[PDB]
């Protein structure tokens, strides 16, 4: 797997297909793609963008530290999972938000993928919430201090 940097544009093709498929792909543009700083990693096998996952400074008013970072938009196509991928993206972002002094990575992951997060050392706060057309999500955080 290496991990490259991509734009907002390289990330909408696997959003739809992975994310949300049932929606216009003008639902995979995500509006945080432009907040200030934002930034989006891939990861590439045998010749294609297999996986996605982009990063903006947002602070959680339920999280604790200074400067935070929020992860959208992760997934890992089908064929191309299990394979670190994944946790490659997310340990390489780790890297660039510790250099930027970002205090905490977090994300309202889907509770499907809830064990993903927590096998990257992510912790759940709060409760299970619907996220309309998308389905349970539970707030979880790393501290990467
Ligand atoms: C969740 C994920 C992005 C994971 O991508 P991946 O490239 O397969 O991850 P990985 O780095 O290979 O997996 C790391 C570890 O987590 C595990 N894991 C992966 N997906 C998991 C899941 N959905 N639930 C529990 N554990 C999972 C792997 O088995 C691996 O564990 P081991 O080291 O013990 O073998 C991919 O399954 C996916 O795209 N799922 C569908 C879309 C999705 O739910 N994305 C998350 C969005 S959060 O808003």
């Amino acid at each position: 797997i290496e991990v490259k940097p991509i734009n907002a544009e390289d990330t909408y093709e696997l959003r739809h297909r992975i994310l949300r498929p049932n929606q216009p792909i003008e639902a995979c543009m995500f509006e945080s793609d432009l907040l200030r700083g934002a930034f989006h990693l891939g990861g590439y096998y045998g010749g294609k963008l297999i996986s996605i996952a982009s990063f903006h400074q947002a602070e959680h008013s339920e999280l604790q530290g200074q400067k935070q970072y929020q992860l959208r938009g992760m997934a890992t196509l089908e064929g191309y999972r299990e394979q670190k991928a994944g946790s490659s993206l997310i340990k390489h972002a780790e890297e660039i938000l510790r250099k930027r002094g970002a205090d905490l990575l977090w994300c309202n992951a889907r509770t499907s993928a809830s064990g993903y997060y927590k096998k990257l050392g992510f912790s759940e706060q709060g409760e299970v919430f619907d996220t309309p057309p998308v389905g349970p999500h539970i707030l979880m955080y790393k501290r990467i201090t």
